[PDB]
């Protein structure tokens, strides 16, 4: 019993963190097999970051301005390309320390962890939600650019996040391991627009049921829903529309607890009118919606 | 920016984990140098769990029935011992992976990182605070006792909680690696009274210090109080008295945000008698207690 915003243990990707610096910068840089990873910014100064043309930044650099450490040993780098807003150093040693593993581009609404890293040296871990918007909330401060989320199934470490830009609003933007912003942002020191975000309502349902399982059941009600009436309720408080798609997902954790989804929904389309009325919900006075149904099911059911 | 529960890097601790069986049973070991740690009750049945005599079910036990898995290597027990609640299996080979670690009896309001462990294996990491009743309100399943707490500074690992038993309240008892419960728990199925528990006054104001470093300061007000004035309103919410030792940790984050100790003790004070009208502080609609001031330094200044 008991449910926790867990976060998967770090330490396959712990041996993977390296100091990556150029000029007068220092990031960090995720090493997996002969290849260091790092946000391209680490080829900026301060006078570039407004309008940076990468391209010809890259173009003044050589295989020895890339200062690569592995916590005490140095890396020799024999290659570097740019890959869209990732840098990919070729040095000459695979990484004794590299797991199984796989880059994936995650889904907003999906989980993940994520090992905040400073000078090539892990601070902490915690669990985070992309975002609908393709932001996260994270907890990163200067000089945690290259730490990475991930998610771990068995033994295999799918990496999904790159950090790289606190926008002025303080959430924070980054990319895939192939580059690729989450979003529409850019690596440039200009204001850039988070979309509007919502909750993601499956994560709620999931959460919802996780308290159901855990003993706390004096939200559910006498009432139901249909999908479309649910909706109506969602679209009004800034919630994800639920879909067929969503309901399928949750098949599980109805089947578990014997309480349908759709009366599941018209406990939320309650908690969403009507508020907590000072109540809590598994420790939490709001809804929350960063666990995933599939992070319910392996938080209850103990898959290491 | 951004304020998030962060847990400490896994890695050191899940290289320590191994699964230990006795008969029937099988749990979660800590390995360290030639040592395996375990809960007692590893030695009984469900028979026994009622009023187990410890002393008698481990005297019909040898070094040959205590099996330690490590990954998948077998480790040789060549002796074995109680201490407390704790049984010690010395195996002929020292752990090639112990971090430098120390054990430690952490005090209440203090927090810690917990690595769940199921059959040796890890599945998540998530940050705890040893309520003020000595209790933990964290996440764990059968299979999940020997999962260990413990705080990491610089390259040592400080253990502090090893887990054994789960309360008819759904709440959580342990051991400090003496073997010695945190509280009056017993491992013995028995109703056991986990006394009342109170908000970590100390942490509440260093997470509202943490909100004010990162943006939140809506709950500042023009008011101040003393320290008399604010304990009976303490008091009055079940909330740990205020000390001046308590003042004088929080003197950092008084430094850093020049906000007066007891003027944060005002927003405290007037956040407990009208609540939050709706809103909300880094991300949560209660107050929350189980940051340390440390803790909040640590994530502040980016201590890795
Ligand atoms: C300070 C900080 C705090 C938290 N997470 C990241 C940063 N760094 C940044 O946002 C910036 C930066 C500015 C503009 C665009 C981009 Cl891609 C990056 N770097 C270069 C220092
Ligand atoms: C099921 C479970 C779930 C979560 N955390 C622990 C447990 N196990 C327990 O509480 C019990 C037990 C019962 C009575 C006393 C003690 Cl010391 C232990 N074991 C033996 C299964």
């Amino acid at each position: 019993s008991g449910f926790r915003k867990m976060a998967f243990p770090s330490g396959k990707v712990e041996g993977c963190m390296v100091q990556v610096t150029c000029g007068t910068t220092t990031l960090n840089g995720l090493w997996l097999d002969d290849v260091v990873y790092c946000p391209r910014h680490v080829i900026c100064t301060s006078e570039d970051m407004l309008n940076p043309n990468y391209e010809d930044l890259l173009i003044r650099k050589s295989n020895h301005n890339f200062l690569v450490q592995a916590g005490n040993v140095q890396l020799r780098v024999i290659g570097h390309s740019m890959q869209n807003c990732v840098l990919k150093l070729k040095v000459d040693t695979a990484n004794p320390k590299t797991p199984k593993y796989k880059f994936v581009r995650i889904q907003p609404g999906q989980t993940f962890s994520v090992l905040a890293c400073y000078n090539g040296s892990p601070s902490g871990v915690y669990q985070c939600a992309m975002r609908p918007n393709f932001t996260i909330k994270g907890s990163f401060l200067n000089g945690s650019c290259g730490s990475v989320g991930f998610n771990i199934d068995y033994d295999c470490v799918s990496f999904c996040y790159m950090h790289h830009m606190e926008l002025p609003t303080g959430v924070h933007a980054g990319t895939d391991l192939e580059g690729n912003f989450y979003g529409p942002f850019v690596d440039r020191q200009t204001a850039q627009a988070a979309g509007t975000d919502t909750t993601i309502t499956v994560n709620v349902l999931a959460w919802l049921y996780a308290a159901v399982i855990n003993g706390d059941r004096w939200f559910l009600n006498r009432f139901t829903t249909t999908l479309n009436d649910f909706n109506l309720v969602a679209m009004k408080y800034n919630y994800e529309p639920l879909t067929q798609d969503h309901v399928d997902i949750l098949g599980p954790l109805s089947a578990q607890t014997g309480i349908a989804v759709l009366d599941m929904c018209a406990s939320l389309k309650e908690l969403l009118q009507n508020g907590m009325n000072g109540r809590t919900i598994l420790g939490s006075a709001l809804l929350e919606d960063e666990f995933t149904p599939f992070d319910v099911v392996r938080q209850c059911s103990g898959v290491t």
